[PDB]
């Protein structure tokens, strides 16, 4: 029962905007009512659909029907899944090592432009977001990411806190929540509250898809240098235990060198104690050895180096 089938204009953005509200409005409910406790969609959320403004993700289109008693289909008959080449892209790019490695590093940015050439356009609001959270930096407090304004982001962390269990692309949207709490004082609600997900990071480990692991893990090192930035070093170690634990799970292994550094770097600046600096630097090295990368094992001598100064 498509729409090719009955012969119907297609339901772009606006136009079925306009039949979510219709329904919901001769089902005799408000928004408020309809959204109910607002973990799968928001009051703002809605309001942007119905405006035509939000295109929903998978998850967002299936709670609307289920919510009128319809059949996913019933509500979207030409509902497609997101296109092949745009997933791939999309986790080939989250899965690239990028320490030690300036050629899969272009390769990378590469990917992440024939997203926004061919595909970033006509993705759902969400997906579009949790691209933007992957290399978009915020330079004012006030303002946004390009395209989406403070406002809707707030609304989309506020949503991830209560959260239960975190998809993956909640596991990338928090990254944004990361930029701002590097413009904010360490006084502030901001850093406080980033405190509390750094926390909430923890007990999603033994929470969310083992398949999503791997982005979990690369948001935990992310709070790393966001830390550093506050110079409040104390939270620091704990991550260290659970990406460790992480790469155990997974048995992913690219990110040891990567953690090998960040353990010495620790050492070194925060604890002033290079005997214990100088093992994981060893590390590394036989690490970069065992897989035979002589680009990574040169960097990771230089940056000991450049360490020694």
């Amino acid at each position: 029962p498509r729409g090719s089938h009955m012969e119907v204009w297609f339901m772009n953005d606006k136009e079925f905007g306009q039949r979510v509200r219709q329904l919901r409005e001769s089902a005799s409910m408000t928004r408020e009512q309809f959204c109910d406790d607002e973990l799968e969609l928001s009051v703002r959320q809605l309001t942007r659909i119905e405006a035509g403004a939000s295109k929903p993700t998978f998850s967002k289109i299936q709670y609307i029907a289920t919510r009128l008693g319809m059949g996913l289909y019933e509500l979207m008959p030409d509902y497609v899944s997101l296109p092949e080449r745009y997933s791939k892209l999309k986790f080939d790019v989250l899965r690239t090592p990028t320490y030690g490695n300036e050629d899969l590093a272009e390769k990378r940015d590469a990917m992440m432009t024939e997203i926004y050439d061919d595909y970033y356009d006509e993705l759902p609001e969400e997906e579009k977001i949790a691209i933007d959270a992957i290399q978009s930096r915020i330079d004012t407090l006030e303002s946004g990411t390009a395209g989406f304004g403070k406002e809707i982001l707030e609304d989309y962390f506020e949503q991830i806190f209560r959260k239960r269990k975190y998809e993956l692309n909640d596991l990338l949207i928090v990254r944004l929540h990361l930029e701002y709490v590097r413009l904010s004082s360490c006084d502030s609600e901001i850093f406080r509250q980033f405190l509390k997900i750094i926390e909430h990071l923890h007990e999603q480990i033994n929470i969310i898809n083992s398949n999503d692991l791997f982005v979990l893990r690369d948001t935990l090192l992310s709070c790393v240098n966001i830390l550093g930035s506050k110079k409040y070093y104390e939270p620091i170690p704990k991550i260290f235990d659970s990406v460790d634990k992480i790469i155990q799970s997974t048995q992913d292994f690219q990110k040891k060198p990567i953690v090998s550094v960040l353990k010495w770097k620790y050492a070194l600046f925060v604890d002033k104690d290079r005997d214990e600096a100088e093992k994981h630097y060893l590390d590394a090295v036989l690490f970069a050895k065992l897989i035979e990368n002589r680009e990574l094992e040169q960097k990771i001598e230089e940056d000991w180096r450049v360490d020694n100064q």
